[PDB]
């Protein structure tokens, strides 16, 4: 409590004592209250014209339009702490994947300079307006490293003065630019030095991209086992709690000299303790606090969720092999057993699994695991959209399983190799094309977006008919030579003005370990499409009027757009497609 608090509330208290009031009507429950004191203030999302001008049909298909228009009382719950023997097997499990991950690993700290590229070239970092208007003006300015020298000297003491969070099924909480440099210092080696590749933790798919994570769920499915289960929690950051978080910070054990104390420091006073600010109408700022859940940056929130969601998942994996029998206590011999087991077959299991933060899929040594609910339950990972103690409902085909928003197929080409393809409902794919975040877009930045989301389309779903053709129609509608932008940054190969059928062979031949024949493809026609009625059941317009008149009349679509922008250089793509080769 309050002699690690104290000092940044008294600071803000002392900003506002002209507004400063003890609010007696508060909304809080499961949350510290501290005061109220004056603001008054709030973004939403607009649509893309030169997508939408270049997606016709779509404009009356309410899946795609509702997505351009527009919980809070699931951060107000409590999570209860674990049984004894619950907690020894987190302890005990945590100790021995912080070795793994660490063998072949250096913790080290991050630097200004490395900092410094990272906010001059738009990561989205968040962090807030004030002094400074932008992260770029703050970071050339002297002046901002003397208070982050003042604040980082006091984070050696062991005191917090100015690390505060600011909180606007999602709940992001962002940082002052100053204590974003002091968590990435510390932290940032785990997404830099890549501690959650594959090759690296062997469940984890942090920097594989999008058209290997088909390859990586077919060759899971290869092994010997049971279903595949990909079970979804129920607001996996509001149910981390303070055992979580110190098991989290076992990685400290790892590291020597300043690291060590800096590392300490941000786990302690910020991570373990927070203090919040949040905009209620009745409008005022309340100064919360408290112990337990997520709220970290999203880089470091990625990877730490990445680490305990691995801890969970080979527990519940011990449960279902009857490695232990009662969460209640753990017998001495137990403990010896769970040792024996992670250094005999630890490795093994890590293998059977695909981990990206709070999403899983894992493939274990027979179907047990299904109704294995207990420890899960107890560490408070509670499944989503099923009753407590009801089984698990694993797959039985790798094409079928959900994973990162995605499912995918197998497309065997003309000369008979390979693909395997991700795919998701294209009125999703087709919706999220047509929005933009953000104010001040001249037409050439809109049309520069519009540009970046053909080019992932031609690149990943190439094998949708709808969308192979409006990429080429969106390519067509903007001068050749402007480069495609995105205002919020996996592995991004469409960003780029090189040729794409290039960057087709070197993403999908070259550089794919699952392809032996390395013979390039000469172009677009010998690059195949899912069977028509597949196309379909993912959300296809073909075999519709409306679909044909589009696409027989296209050219005068992507001139509607040329007219508007104006007298540029443009290429005609669609002779790249067979209809419209003469
Ligand atoms: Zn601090
Ligand atoms: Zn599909």
């Amino acid at each position: 409590n309050l002699d690690i608090i104290g000092k940044r509330i008294e600071k803000i208290k002392q900003e506002h004592e002209t507004s400063w009031h003890y609010d007696q009507d508060h909304p809080y429950k499961t949350w510290a209250y501290h005061g109220s004191y004056e603001t008054k203030q709030t973004a939403s999302s607009m649509v893309n014209g030169v997508v939408r001008l270049l997606t016709k049909p779509w404009d009356i298909i309410p899946m795609v339009t509702q997505m351009a228009m527009t919980f809070k009382e699931k951060v107000d719950t409590r999570t209860q702490e674990p049984k004894e023997g619950t907690k020894k097997l987190m302890k005990i499990t945590a100790e021995w994947l912080w070795k793994e991950l660490g063998k072949k690993k250096t913790p080290r700290m991050c630097t200004r300079e490395e900092f410094t590229r990272k906010v001059r070239s738009n990561a989205a970092l968040g962090a807030i307006f004030n002094k400074w208007k932008s992260a770029r003006e703050a970071v050339e300015d002297s002046g901002f490293w003397e208070l982050v020298d003042k604040e980082r000297n006091l984070h050696l003491e062991g005191k917090c003065e100015t690390c505060v969070y600011n909180m606007m099924s999602r709940a992001i909480w962002y940082m002052w630019l100053g204590a974003r440099f002091l968590e990435f210092e510390a932290l940032g080696f785990l997404n830099e030095d890549h501690w959650f590749s594959r090759e690296n933790s062997l469940s984890g798919v942090e920097g594989e991209g999008l058209h290997k994570l088909g390859y990586i769920l077919r060759d899971v499915s290869k092994k010997e086992g049971g279903a595949m289960y990909a079970d979804d929690t129920a607001g996996w950051d509001t149910r981390i709690t303070l055992e979580d978080l110190k098991n989290e910070e076992m990685v400290t054990n790892h590291m020597e000299g300043e690291h060590k104390k800096l590392a300490e420091a941000i786990f302690k006073l910020t991570y373990q303790n927070k203090v919040v600010r949040v905009q209620r109408p009745t409008t005022v700022m309340d100064i919360i606090s408290r112990r337990d859940q997520r709220g970290s940056g999203q880089v470091v929130t990625y990877g730490l969720n990445t680490f305990t969601n691995m801890e969970a998942q080979l527990i519940r994996q011990m449960e279902g092999e009857g490695v232990f029998k009662s969460i209640q206590h753990l017998t001495v011999t137990e403990e010896i057993a769970v040792k024996n087991w992670l250094v005999r077959v630890g490795r093994e299991r890590l293998s059977r699994m695909a981990i990206s933060g709070d999403d899983c899929v894992v493939k274990p040594l027979d179907d047990r695991f299904a109704s294995a609910l207990t420890a899960l339950n107890d560490m408070g990972k509670v499944r989503k959209d099923i009753q407590q103690w009801e089984p698990s409902r694993g797959w039985n085909d790798w094409t079928q399983v959900p994973f990162c928003s995605h499912h995918f197929h197998e497309l065997i080409m003309k000369d008979g190799r390979v693909l395997v393809v991700p795919c998701r409902n294209q009125d999703e794919l087709i919706g999220r094309a047509r929005i933009s975040q953000g104010a001040g877009w001249s037409l050439r930045e809109t049309a520069c977006l519009g540009k970046s989301y053909a080019q992932m389309w031609s690149l990943m779903y190439f094998h949708r008919r709808d969308l192979r053709l409006a990429a080429n129609a969106i390519c067509s509608a903007v001068p050749s030579h402007w480069v495609p932008t995105s205002r919020t940054t996996a592995t991004h190969e469409w960003m780029t003005t090189e040729d794409m059928l290039t960057v087709w062979n070197r993403v999908w031949i070259q550089e794919n370990p699952w392809m032996e024949d390395k013979t390039p493809v000469e172009s677009w026609e010998e690059i195949p499409y899912l069977g028509k009625r597949e196309d379909q059941w993912c959300g296809s317009l073909i075999g519709l009027t409306s679909r044909a008149t589009w696409a027989k009349n296209i050219q005068t679509a992507i001139n509607q757009v040329r007219s508007l922008i104006g007298n540029e250089e443009y290429t005609d793509y669609m002779p790249s497609m067979k209809r419209f080769r003469r």
